[PDB]
């Protein structure tokens, strides 16, 4: 008997949750048992641990003809809505308004999150995983090279050009050869992001080549004339050797390869993992210092950080039509948005993974010092999982190094991160058009982008034929769909 109990009579419900192509809900998790006793609702997992693909598992369940009481997982937003509109998942609007104080309070302060999870009919069919902290990537530069060469931190695009050229020509690594590669990136798509330096967008969100909104109008970065002008500049820098000539092929281990071999001078990547190269290289390469840099003022007079975390994520859980206890269930869901529920779902269980010190959750030293990443230690006990929960950045701050936090706090403070596109939820008919043409158009745009950057094709001479292919491949039909959907949802 707890003050937090959502029912006096103990309840057991079946949950089908498969995620990250490897994990499932485990009723034996310390976090699951804690929530169970605090709410009086226990969840039993019915998902398959042998599965290689989470989406396939959801499909088999939906097709089986039978349904559990709750369904959760990653990348299920579109399925929650499609099946929600067919009655498989119940709408949560009224249940929340009447039984979930924590959620309605949350939604009042986060109206954009509610808008992002709303289906074409106005119903909420699931609760999302809501990450905390918008800052994701940022620019990093070799401070030791700026120092060796007596250069000031570049404040504008042209000043940055001057710096990268010095890195290229003035032998900062001191081996007497011009082996330096000024800008490197493990993600080829980041070369497209450089058009930001000339006031052009490359994507509306963390998803590569995504649409963005400007004054209520949907636009795609790669179809804009501004992209044409901007990619010419990126192409010029590539021609001059300022960008890794292998930018489209090096990939995954680019940072290890280039910074490791002491030839990389700058990148744009996630603060935490990038800042850790200092730990690895501080001694190996005497004087090595890779540090966060504010984005330079672009050709339109603005400092842009186009990337940010997707908030909310297209992950979460929903209540099925077969669930005989919808009210008790929504109250369970609500528990996760209140203080205790939020603490547990973020940090684990007191005495096992953390302790409450002066009213605040602090990870145990063995947790912070373990070889296994904190994220994985949390998944192991039922925390940081893709159910409907409200992430707390404090948990991540506790395992992010100082160089990273110094840069993150600078980006937050100076407001460089641009407003993100949280996406639109489509109707079945709109989806059919999107799925038929978009995949191929996206592929084509990338191939064209690469050709222009590498100087294989000329943006000026091929722009019209490019736009013709866009029309022919259905780009504008997709654009019609997106705008209708945007107007309806926002
Ligand atoms: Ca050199």
């Amino acid at each position: 008997r707890e003050a937090t109990w959502v029912t006096e009579k103990p309840l057991t419900l079946k949950i089908h949750m498969h995620f990250r192509d490897k994990w499932v809900w485990d009723e034996n998790w310390p976090v699951a048992r804690e929530v169970a006793r605090l709410t009086n609702v226990k969840l039993v997992g019915v998902a398959n641990r042998a599965a290689t693909n989470s989406q396939e598992q959801f499909n088999l369940m939906m097709a089986s003809g039978q349904l559990p009481d709750i369904v959760g997982g990653d990348n299920l937003k579109d399925k929650f809505i499609r099946y929600g509109m067919e009655g498989a998942f119940i709408p949560l609007n009224k249940l929340i308004d009447q039984n979930a104080p924590n959620l309605k309070a949350f939604f009042k302060t986060h109206p954009e999150v509610q808008r992002a999870i709303t289906a074409p009919d106005g119903n909420i069919y699931y609760l999302p995983y809501v990450p905390d902290g918008l800052v994701s990537r940022g620019y990093f530069i070799r401070q030791d090279w700026l120092d060796k060469l007596h250069l000031k931190t570049p404040q504008t695009v042209d000043e940055l050009y001057t710096v990268l050229k010095a890195f290229k020509e003035k032998d900062p690594n001191g081996n007497g050869k011009a082996d330096e590669i000024p800008f490197i990136n493990r993600d080829p798509e980041e070369v497209f992001r450089l058009v930001n330096f000339w006031g052009a967008r490359s994507t509306g969100s963390n998803t590569w080549m995504d649409f963005y909104v400007e004054n209520g109008k949907i636009k795609h970065p790669f179809a804009e004339v501004a992209f044409k002008d901007g990619i010419k500049h990126v192409a010029q820098w590539y021609k001059e050797g300022l960008i890794d000539p292998e930018i489209f092929t090096r990939k995954a281990r680019s940072r290890e390869q280039t910074f490791g071999n002491n030839i990389g001078g700058m990148t744009h990547d996630w603060f935490a993992s990038t800042a850790l190269f200092n730990d690895a290289l501080s001694k190996n390469i005497p004087g090595f210092k890779l540090v966060p840099m504010a984005p330079p003022i672009n050709s339109k007079g603005q400092r842009w950080e186009e990337d940010a975390r997707q908030i909310p994520r297209p992950d979460g859980w929903a209540i099925t039509a077969t669930n005989k206890n919808p009210v008790e269930t929504i109250k369970l869901f609500d528990f996760y948005f209140g203080p205790k529920g939020r603490e547990l779902s973020n940090f684990g269980v007191p005495g096992l993974t953390y302790d409450i010190k002066n009213g605040k959750p602090v990870y145990k030293d063995t947790v912070l010092k373990a070889a296994q990443p904190v994220n994985n230690q949390m998944y192991d006990i039922g925390a940081q999982i893709p159910i409907g929960f409200w992430q707390d950045y404090e948990y991540e701050r506790q395992w992010t190094n100082d160089v990273a936090l110094q840069g993150i706090d600078m980006y937050i403070k100076n407001k460089y991160v641009l407003p993100q596109f949280t996406g639109v939820n489509l109707t079945v008919e709109e989806r059919e058009i999107y799925d038929k043409y978009w995949p191929d158009v996206k592929t084509y745009m990338f191939e064209m982008g690469q050709s222009w950057v590498m100087g294989t094709k000329d943006p000026e001479k091929t722009w019209n034929d490019y736009q013709q292919q866009l029309k022919n491949r259905g780009f504008y039909q997709v654009m019609i769909v997106m705008q209708k959907a945007y107007d309806r949802q926002y």
